[PDB]
DNA sequence: CCGACATCGCATCAGC
DNA sequence: GCTGATGCGT
DNA sequence: GTCGG
């Protein structure tokens, strides 16, 4: 909250680009430096005490300048005049309606939520749901709420199979105490990066959960990696809850650090570490962590039994989740 | 310069 | 029906 | 948009 004028400024300028230039190494870009600029201890007095920063050049270093003398960046000023940026960036806060569907809405006609409504024939399901919750999943999660959530979840698990291992990850497991949705990882000993010994493990859970009535809707569901809506019960009088969120990722027991590591994030985090992993010679993703060959093919995976293991490999020091929040 | 920039599951599509 | 690309959210 | 070699 130091910066906030200008990591905002940054985010702002960050969704421009990715929803409506479609350009998105400048949407990284963009985000790279908010984050960076967030963790800043002090109060950013300039662009060049901020271009010191890695992540931060020259534009954005003027950009700041820009910034801290007006209280506000022309270029966006702009940007938020357009129409049709407008239009596209609105869309795009559906949950489905990516930068595409968004310019193609558009042409179409379709950008307000009142043409959405009256146009829901022309959405593909996951954007139907995403509109149907468009206000609900504006809103956050307090933690205590999703203390309650993560009770549940955990208690209907374990009611399906004793051997069931939930683990709440994402912004929750980082100790936010608001998070924008909950992610749950979960496993098996029955599935492993070895073998499958049983079907249906994802399924059984989310039919459980949605009998329980506490999965809602479901945005898309695969194999191993389930995505769609959930709601904490009310009581008698009692207003209901908004809709929630939720994630459900079964990765195989045997991976579960490379899983965990992964599913904690934060995303940025998981990019940085990522990139720095491919600079020291390895590459990693949600199941393991391999060396680069000359050729620049991935080898083998390489034993992990914990989550600092992995973080050995690339030689930087353990970082507890709640401090990989970026 | 200029090439890289993290990674991949699920839905949807075009072509054969 | 299959595969490969693209969109989207991850 | 920024970075490294
Ligand atoms: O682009 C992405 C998005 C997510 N992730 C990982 C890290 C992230 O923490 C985790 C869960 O994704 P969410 O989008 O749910 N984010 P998070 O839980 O961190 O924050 P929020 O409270 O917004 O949900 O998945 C990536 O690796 N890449
Ligand atoms: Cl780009
Ligand atoms: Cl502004
Ligand atoms: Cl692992
Ligand atoms: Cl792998
Ligand atoms: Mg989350
Ligand atoms: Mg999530
Ligand atoms: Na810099
Ligand atoms: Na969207």
């Amino acid at each position: 909250t130091l910066n906030g004028g200008i990591t905002d400024m940054l985010t702002e300028l960050a969704n421009f680009e990715k929803n409506v230039s479609q350009a998105i190494h400048k949407y990284n870009a963009y985000r790279k430096a908010a984050s960076v600029i967030a963790k800043y201890p002090h109060k950013i007095k300039s662009g060049a005490e901020a271009k010191k920063l890695p992540g931060v050049g020259t534009k954005i270093a003027e950009k700041i300048d820009e910034f801290l003398a007006t209280g506000k960046l022309r270029k966006l000023e702009k940007i938020r005049q357009d129409d049709t940026s407008s239009s596209i960036n609105f869309l795009t806060r559906v949950s489905g309606i990516g930068p595409s569907a968004a310019r193609k809405f558009v042409d179409e006609g379709i950008k307000t939520l009142e043409d959405l409504r009256k146009n829901e024939d022309k959405l593909n399901h996951h954007q139907r749901i995403g509109l149907k919750y468009f206000g609900d999943f504006e809103k956050r999660i307090p933690r205590e709420e999703m203390l309650q959530m993560q009770d549940i979840v955990l208690n209907e698990v374990k009611k399906v199979d004793s051997e069931y291992i939930a683990t709440v990850c994402g912004s929750f497991r980082r100790g936010a105490e608001s998070s924008g949705d909950m992610d749950v990882l979960l496993t098996h000993p029955s599935f492993t990066s070895e073998s499958t010994k049983q079907p249906k493990l994802l399924h059984q859970v989310v039919e459980q959960l949605q009998k329980v009535h506490f999965i809602t809707d479901t945005l898309s569901k695969g194999e191993t990696k389930f995505m769609g809506v959930c709601q904490l019960p009310s009581k008698n009088d009692e207003k209901e809850y908004p809709h929630r969120r939720i994630d459900i990722r079964l990765i195989p027991k045997d991976q579960y650090y490379c899983g965990v590591l992964y599913f904690t994030g934060s995303d940025i985090f998981n990019k940085n570490m990522r990139a720095h992993a491919l600079e020291k010679g390895f590459t990693i993703n949600e199941y393991t962590i391999r060396p680069l060959g000359v050729t620049g093919v991935a080898g083998e995976p390489l034993p992990v039994d914990s989550e600092k293991d992995i973080f050995d490999y690339i030689q930087w020091k353990y970082r507890e989740p709640k401090d990989r929040s970026e």
